[PDB]
């Protein structure tokens, strides 16, 4: 019963006071996702809702708010408070006008300096995180979301582990299947690079509208990375160099030879980046095409 450790976290007082105008914007396996203002403030929010009973393991509960209250970042979404409702955890966020990467990736066409924008936003977050002794373990294009502003900021703690020196290495079988690294996908044991193999998997997205093998099932996908490793892109002659060795670094097998945040962050292919204000006509189309 640390539902009790769980009860000490949140704030209590009714959010359904503090908080007016609730509209569904989202659904999810981890629950549903509204916009709301808050009563005295005016600010607009995102509030995750997430049934208790959804989730076994209230320990990871417990382990995302902490995260997320912890690990404050430019290229995070910001937890604002959390309150328990009943059997339903409401966690609070700043809303990010504007849409999720998965819109953009799925509706538009992203040119190389776009795509180096968001890669070398997301790399700060990841640097930040993984300096902090956090994996996320569920990168995706749908965990980042876009600014008016072409702000990109990543979102959901609810997967992401916490390692020390004591103990480095995770071995749990978690993500979504079509982001999973091999060494998670084969359960040896993993470090921080697992979030570097998503993003190179992200990219891919970006390139392609989806990660490799996503007209199969989950697990014929696990599979697939098991057997093949490094998936292979449908046109890789449509890239510049700098981009498919950006892409090779991401997403070698040899974990030890997969860049680092950091490593990354250094890397030519972001020296390309267009200014994030680039992303604004991406945004503009996606809410067109998914009126
Ligand atoms: N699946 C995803 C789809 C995209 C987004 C919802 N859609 C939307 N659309 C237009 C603006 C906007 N802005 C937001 N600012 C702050 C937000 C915090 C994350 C809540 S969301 N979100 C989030 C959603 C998500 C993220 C994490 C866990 C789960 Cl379960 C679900």
């Amino acid at each position: 019963e640390i539902l009790e450790k769980l009860r000490s976290i949140v704030s209590v007082g009714d959010p359904k006071k503090k908080y007016t105008r609730f509209e569904k914007i989202g659904q999810g396996a981890s629950g549903t996702v509204y916009t709301a203002m808050d009563v005295a403030t005016g600010q607009e929010v995102a509030i995750k809702q997430m049934n208790l009973q959804q989730q076994p393991k209230k320990e990871l509960i417990i382990n995302e708010i902490l995260v997320m209250r912890e690990n404050k970042n430019p290229n995070i979404v910001n937890y604002l408070d959390s309150y328990l409702v009943g059997d339903e955890l409401w966690v609070v966020m700043e809303y990010l006008a504007g849409g999720s990467l998965t819109d953009v990736v799925t509706e538009t066409c992203m040119d190389e300096g776009q795509i180096a924008a968001v890669c070398r936003e997301c790399l700060q977050a990841l640097e930040f995180l993984h300096s902090n002794q956090v994996i996320h373990r569920n990168i995706k294009s749908d965990n980042i979301l876009l600014g008016m502003d072409g702000s990109v900021k990543l979102t959901d703690f609810g997967f992401c582990a916490q390692i020390t020196p004591e103990q480095s290495k995770r071995s749990e079988m978690v993500g979504t299947p079509y982001w999973m690294a091999p060494e998670v996908v084969t359960r040896k044991a993993y470090g921080p690079k697992v979030d570097i193999w998503s993003l190179g998997i992200m990219a891919i997205e970006m390139i392609e509208g989806e990660p490799p093998y996503l007209n199969e099932n989950p697990l014929r996908a696990l599979y697939l990375i098991a057997t093949n490793g490094t998936p292979e892109l449908q046109n890789p002659e449509k890239l510049s160099a700098i981009f498919r060795d950006f892409l090779n670094r991401c997403l070698e097998m040899d974990v030890e030879k997969r860049g680092s945040a950091k490593e990354l962050l250094q890397h030519q292919f972001l020296k390309i980046a267009k200014p994030l204000s680039s992303l604004t006509p991406l945004i503009a189309a996606a809410k067109e095409a998914t009126k």
